[PDB]
């Protein structure tokens, strides 16, 4: 078989890498499947903004609320010292922003204050955890907001996932089994139209490959450990078909260009195998 050689090629690549790397791949319209180091809990960081976006849009679908509905955002919610184009654009806060604009910032640009604004909108982290569980995807833990994760170093490990869970959720999303058509179209576009992680899943793919993804990243502690360098999404093959893929480079002693290269190389190997 070819799948075992792909898995063994990946594991040989990972042998000399000082990181715990989890991989999962799921064909969208066929039943291709690949796991590496699947039984392990990987810190999600910003990739859970995808999960949160599902929860927000689902609420908008079920309650018949327009994505253009405006929410008043208090100055006290545009926290400083955190990645937030929203705060940079409205430094004084106390502004009415459409859910559309907050969602765009959160998903395409990974806004941390946008993230927490939307968590408040859907009722908290536990609400998102329940919504994901009620879809029949287990092994995703969603316990901490961005503001909580920016405190103790350990908090980021309470937002964890297996690689399997991610691609199952990506495929449910991509096959439009979660959202209304308009919500699905919006979220998909914001995931394609992101400028983040150019050196990760897309790093080594041919130019013009469409990739809908969400990145996650962490700090590096003073023992040189980068907790999380992630990229998850749906890639379009040359023949027009798709696959969902998630790569978690966790607890890494490698430099950041290596951590991104690992994502890029694993994705490239999976791409090469499925093209062939």
């Amino acid at each position: 078989k070819g799948t075992d050689s792909l898995k063994s090629s990946i594991e040989k690549y990972l042998k000399d890498k000082k990181a715990k790397v989890g991989v999962a791949v799921l064909g969208i319209e066929d039943n291709f499947k690949l796991n590496v180091n699947e039984k392990h809990h990987y810190p999600m960081q910003g990739t859970y903004k995808f999960h949160l976006a599902l929860a927000v849009l689902d609420k908008l679908d079920k309650e018949n609320i327009s994505i253009d509905k405006k929410l008043f955002v208090k100055k006290s919610e545009l926290l400083p010292n955190t990645w937030s184009p929203l705060r940079d654009k409205y430094p004084d806060g106390n502004v009415d922003l459409s859910i559309s604009e907050i969602l765009k910032a959160t998903v395409s640009r990974s806004d941390n204050n946008g993230c927490d604004i939307l968590f408040r909108f859907v009722g908290g982290t536990n609400k998102v955890h329940n919504f994901i569980s009620k879809l029949g995807v287990k092994n995703i833990s969603i316990k901490a907001t961005e503001e909580e994760m920016h405190k103790a170093w350990n908090v980021q490990y309470t937002n964890w996932t297996t690689p399997d869970a991610t691609v199952q959720l990506l495929k449910k999303f991509y096959k439009n089994e979660i959202l209304s058509k308009n919500s699905y179209d919006y979220l998909l576009n914001t995931m394609i139209e992101t400028t983040t992680g150019p050196k990760r899943l897309k790093g080594l793919l041919p130019d013009g490959t469409v990739v809908a993804h969400k990145t996650g990243s962490s700090d590096t502690n003073d023992k040189g450990i980068t907790a999380a360098t992630n990229d998850i999404g749906i890639i379009t093959l040359p023949n027009g078909k798709h696959f969902a893929i998630a790569v978690y480079v966790s607890d890494s002693s490698e430099k950041s260009d290596v951590n991104e290269k690992i994502i890029a190389e694993i994705c490239k190997s999976v791409w090469d195998y499925l093209v062939k």
